[PDB]
């Protein structure tokens, strides 16, 4: 048993891994099959990212302008276009590495594992959920940027995240593959403030299945309740609102257990009105909302 | 900036994992070069590992009796021998996958990354800290025997411990890759205990400092503490001493952020004798123990 915030094995992402170089500035890229992709604002200097015009800053490179490097080895780039905040660069050699992989979005309250990269080497993975807020509690340093974060399903790599951006407060704001950014920031050298965040309530409820499985179920009430008057309930307290996703994800575990998910709710309900009477669950008094259902169940069933 | 617990990129220990499978009995093995290192009590069975005479069992063994799988292939066991607790299964293939490597024991309140797998297929991927005890709080489910921990110290892999055992606490207990256990643990089906936990004081002061240099500051004060007097309060809590060694391995925390380890120590003093109340530190409710100042270092310099 054990409960740990638990990354997915790096390998496969760590072959794909790239340093990308414009002039002096230097972030990670991520090669996949024949493409490299990274960080739009790579083509910029120091004072061109205060007040970028990213379309005309592209327009003044050529495919000769781009170093890119799998170590030091480069890997020529023959071709190079932007999709929206990411970069795409055509390169003459396909990854031999290349796994099975696809882009996704993923939503508030949803997990990845971060491979934290510097030129081009991965340093560190720890896994991260998507604040409802759209950023992370990350761990990143200088030359970090294009460090991306992913899940595994089967032998699947599903790129989620790409970094880009730490906010005043700390935490730190990123791109889907795709260049689109979770949340309302723009790559802009400019102290940007993100919405004020609130507890995924999904993976509460996920963690309260969780001590239930392992015997700590003090916290069952007899009442159940409407998911309409537990959302209502549950923003007074800074939850999240649940939606009809969150309750079908919670179905294993409500099968696992034999708690409807409607009578859980009514459960943490309780304890957002009237605290922990000073007990403690799966041996904390803090309500944990960074554990997804699925990483419950992965980690009450380790599957690869 | 930002501070998280994690783990070293697992890439080059995953290229070295196997399933090793011998009758009914099926866990993970380390293949390095032509050898795959594996828990011994592999070759046990439902009554063997009761009270197993690992020597009288082993030799009626045959090269023949190991199921050695890495992926879709199947290894030819060539040789069988035993190093303590750890089986060695000699093969015909050297692993073309095997990375600079070595094999060393990890002394207690230090850290390292486990991958934690199943048939021989990495999971997960999680940082530990050897506890004074010698167990560590660790995510380990049936099969997960033969998962290995490790740092990573430029382009060598420092293999550092197996996985044989989950204490009746919930705590794991394990090997290096000499097959000595850590602790008084030993490879029977028993309930066993560990030694009394204590806290690893030099792994909170550092985390405190992590803190600090993160934006969290509520729980310094002005005051400054000796060293025998903090550690006669601390060992009052079952924190292990802090030595002169500890202290100066803080230095470079102490000189980023121009607190002394002392006035630290006046914090935790104050914090062990008054709680926290309802506030939290990094996040957390607790006092956190298993971040090393080399890891506060390595995620907090220069920010
Ligand atoms: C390996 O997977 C075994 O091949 C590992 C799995 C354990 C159990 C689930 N999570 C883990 O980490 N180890 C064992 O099962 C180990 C086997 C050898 C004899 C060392 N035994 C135990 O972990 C064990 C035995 C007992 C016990 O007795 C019976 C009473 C309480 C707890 C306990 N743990
Ligand atoms: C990339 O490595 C640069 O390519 C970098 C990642 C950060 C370095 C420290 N930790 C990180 O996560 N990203 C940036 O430096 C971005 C670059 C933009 C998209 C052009 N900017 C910021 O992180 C940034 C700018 C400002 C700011 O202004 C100036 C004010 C406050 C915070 C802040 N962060």
């Amino acid at each position: 048993s054990g409960f740990r915030k638990m990354a997915f094995p790096s390998g496969k992402v760590e072959g794909c891994m790239v340093q990308v170089t414009c002039g002096t500035t230097t972030l990670n890229g991520l090669w996949l099959d024949d493409v490299v992709y990274c960080p739009r604002h790579v083509i910029c200097t120091s004072e061109d990212m205060l007040n970028p015009n990213y379309e005309d800053l592209l327009i003044r490179k050529s495919n000769h302008n781009f170093l890119v490097q799998a170590g030091n080895v480069q890997l020529r780039v023959i071709g190079h276009s932007m999709q929206n905040c990411v970069l795409k660069l055509k390169v003459d050699t396909a990854n031999p590495k290349t796994p099975k992989y696809k882009f996704v979005r993923i939503q508030p309250g949803q997990t990845f594992s971060v491979a934290a990269c510097y030129n081009g080497s991965p340093s560190g993975v720890y896994q991260c959920a998507m604040r409802p807020n759209f950023t992370i509690k990350g761990s990143f340093l200088n030359g970090s940027c294009g460090s991306v974060g992913f899940n595994i399903d089967y032998d699947c790599v599903s790129f989620c995240y790409m970094h880009h951006m730490e906010l005043p407060t700390g935490v730190h704001a990123g791109t889907d593959l795709e260049g689109n950014f979770y949340g309302p920031f723009v790559d802009r050298q400019t102290a940007q403030a993100a919405g004020t965040d609130t507890t995924i309530t999904v993976n509460v409820l996920a963690w309260l299945y969780a001590a239930v499985i392992n015997g700590d179920r003090w916290f069952l009430n007899r009442f159940t309740t409407t998911l309409n008057d537990f959302n209502l309930v549950a923003m007074k307290y800074n939850y999240e609102p649940l939606t009809q996703d969150h309750v079908d994800i919670l179905g294993p575990l409500s099968a696992q257990t034999g708690i409807a998910v409607l009578d859980m709710c009514a459960s943490l309900k309780e304890l957002l009105q009237n605290g922990m009477n000073g007990r403690t669950i799966l041996g904390s008094a803090l309500l944990e909302d960074e554990f997804t259902p699925f990483d419950v169940v992965r980690q009450c069933s380790g599957v690869t």
